[PDB]
């Protein structure tokens, strides 16, 4: 019935889905902000 509503896994398993989600996109923001950064200067 209520096996927990909330299976660790799958909640872990979103959670880890978001986790590696955002550990692509992390290096993508950094580089992008690098290059944002260095690409947009003023002007």
């Amino acid at each position: 019935p209520e096996s927990p509503k909330g299976p660790d896994i799958l909640v872990v398993l979103l959670s880890v889905m978001g986790a590696i989600l955002l550990i692509g996109l992390a290096p993508l923001l950094i580089w992008a902000l690098l290059i944002t950064i260095h690409d947009r200067k003023e002007f």
